[PDB]
């Protein structure tokens, strides 16, 4: 695991443990972001606000789905960028989800659906370096956000919220690979 991908998992499990403790309405609000201003802080919060909210329905086959994205990623860009996607993408939910009125629509699917985005940027922009391992990511990415569409009573509700993060990744990876 790169050093970005321990402290994902683990900062998830830390955070679970406040919600055990003080309940997920008070744990949300302290790693709200301040304001909606584009800065690092709260970018970071952004981020932390998104993990509250994942350990519901977080099976070992979606843990074991981001760390295959996670090493992925390492193989083909500094570790920065990795970082700079899953912040950026976690606010332009979060500043999405706040516009529509309703800040718990900050969901993990936002995340995957960024991931499975910008995957799909890379495949367009590398027709001839596809790999297995490239494609069983989006195959996965894909089934995954189709058993949300099927059994996830918020999947729609969150329809604007998931095109601003599958925006800001498309975004990023312009930035990546130019
Ligand atoms: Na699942």
């Amino acid at each position: 695991l790169s050093p970005l991908a321990k402290e994902f998992l683990d900062e998830i499990e830390r955070i679970q443990a406040e919600v055990a403790k003080n309940g997920r309405e008070a744990v949300a609000e302290k790693y709200a972001p301040k304001s909606l201003e584009d800065n690092e802080e709260n970018r970071e919060a952004a981020y932390r606000f998104l993990l509250v909210n994942f350990p519901d329905d977080f099976s070992e086959e979606d843990k074991k789905l981001l760390e295959d994205f996670f090493k992925w990623f390492s193989e083909h860009f500094p570790e920065e960028f990795l970082k700079d996607l899953i912040y950026d993408t976690a606010f332009a939910a979060y500043v999405e989800a706040k516009k529509q009125g309703d800040p718990t629509l900050v969901l993990p699917i936002t995340l995957y659906a960024a991931f499975l985005a910008f995957l799909e940027e890379w495949k367009k922009k590398y027709p001839e370096s596809l790999t297995p391992e490239l494609k069983e990511l989006i195959e996965k990415l894909k089934e995954l956000l189709e058993e949300a569409e099927k059994n996830d009573p918020r999947y729609k509700q969150a329809q604007a919220p998931i095109a601003a993060a599958k925006e800001a990744a498309k975004k990023q990876f312009k930035k990546y690979t130019s």
